């Protein structure tokens, strides 16, 4: 019965930080570097953590890296308004503890709406009372969350497992109960509106980067402008529970 559920406790990446000097004045290329480090660090963690999770290994190994290359910044997202509900109380974004952003950063940043929208899904696990059981196993399922419209090599494995993991949440959740899951769904549902924002804000910068004296590491180059267009140009399209 708690076999999944360990799994996914055990497995949970810890703190990462962001390597921002706070002593620097807040600057939009200083603040946008670091989550860029940030986002590079994360990703380290994000891929040791998929691969460890129950059945992922057996994705054809393409569809392993493909899926978290579409998947990261939701995944990124989600956990980061986890991190803020439970550290400041969805009060600031804590990216990192060595990268919160409080009003004033948010505006610097030029990423103020943005901003806004992930505060207010930081506020929603508190406003549905979330459990952490709840969280992890959503988490998971975020990754499994999003595809391309033209299949993977082995849909059918994906299939498989994604029905996995909502019938473990499900069962996580288990009137009470049908309205529950509802809820859940509709919340990661609105996960995926407020990744692509950010995906479109994030491969804008990437274009003008040069020109503002932002820097982007490797992998996040790599990705942000070979896969993140995919997405932006509609040939990987996230999975919702509900039609928008
Ligand atoms: C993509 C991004 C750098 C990586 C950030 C991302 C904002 C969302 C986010 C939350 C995290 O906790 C990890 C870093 C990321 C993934 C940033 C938005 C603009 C910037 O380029
Ligand atoms: C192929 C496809 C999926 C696979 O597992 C998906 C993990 S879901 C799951 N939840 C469980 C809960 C209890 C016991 C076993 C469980 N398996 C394994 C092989």
């Amino acid at each position: 019965q708690p076999i999944f559920l360990n799994v996914l406790e055990a497995i949970e990446p810890g703190v990462v930080c962001a390597g921002h000097d706070n002593n620097q004045p807040d600057s939009f290329a200083a603040l946008l570097s670091s989550l860029n480090e940030l986002g590079e660090r994360q990703l380290v963690h994000v891929v040791k953590w998929a691969k460890a999770l129950p059945g992922f290994r057996n994705l054809h190994v393409d569809d392993q890296m493909a899926v978290i290359q579409y998947s990261w910044m939701g995944l990124m997202v989600f956990a980061m308004g986890w991190r803020s509900f439970t550290n400041v109380n969805s009060r600031m974004l804590y990216f990192a503890p060595d990268l919160v952003f409080n009003e004033y950063r948010m505006h610097k940043s030029r990423m103020y709406s943005q901003c806004v929208r992930m505060r207010h899904l930081s506020q929603e696990f508190g406003w549905l009372q979330i459990t952490p059981q709840e969280f992890l196993c959503m988490k998971a399922l975020l990754l499994f969350s999003i595809i391309p419209v033209d299949g993977l090599k082995n849909q059918k494995f994906f299939d498989e497992l994604r029905m996995n993991y909502i019938k473990e949440l499900d069962r996580i959740i288990a009137t009470s109960c049908s309205r529950r899951f509802y809820q859940l769904t509709k919340l990661l549902d609105s996960v995926q509106p407020i990744a692509r924002e950010l995906h479109q804000f994030t491969f804008d910068l990437l274009i003008k980067s040069h020109m503002v004296s932002v820097d982007f590491p490797e992998m996040m180059a790599e990705i942000i402008s070979v896969q993140v267009p995919k997405i932006l140009s509609g040939k990987v399209k996230p999975i919702y529970f509900h039609t928008q």
